[PDB]
């Protein structure tokens, strides 16, 4: 459909800005521990891009809203000094700008 062509296109371009896959999959707890206790809503682009698939994104702004879950999480459990809350606050803003 359009729109799961339109966010499979945000969702590759928002994937090009995390080049180590950071955010590629689930976190577990084993490399971040307590993860599963401190975070109530996990998310990361595999899970966005099974969601594009089974078609259970029904407006840009559900799939926004997950993307900035993704980054929101990120910033909660990583201390700001981190390279993945760095990286999370950076590509929350541009991927933000970018789909504008
Ligand atoms: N998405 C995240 O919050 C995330 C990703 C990778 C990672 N690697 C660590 N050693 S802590 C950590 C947190």
């Amino acid at each position: 459909t359009p729109i799961q062509q339109l966010l499979e296109h945000f969702l590759r371009q928002l994937q090009r800005k995390d080049p180590h896959g950071f955010f590629a999959f689930p976190v577990t707890d084993a490399i971040a521990p307590g993860y599963s206790m401190i975070i109530k809503h996990p998310m990361d682009f595999g899970t966005m891009k099974d969601k594009i698939v089974a078609n259970e994104y029904k407006s840009v702004t559900e799939f926004k809203a997950d993307f900035k879950l993704m980054c929101d999480n990120a910033m909660t459990y990583n201390r700001p000094d981190t390279v993945y809350y760095k990286l999370a606050k950076k590509i929350l803003h541009a991927g933000f700008k970018m789909m504008s």
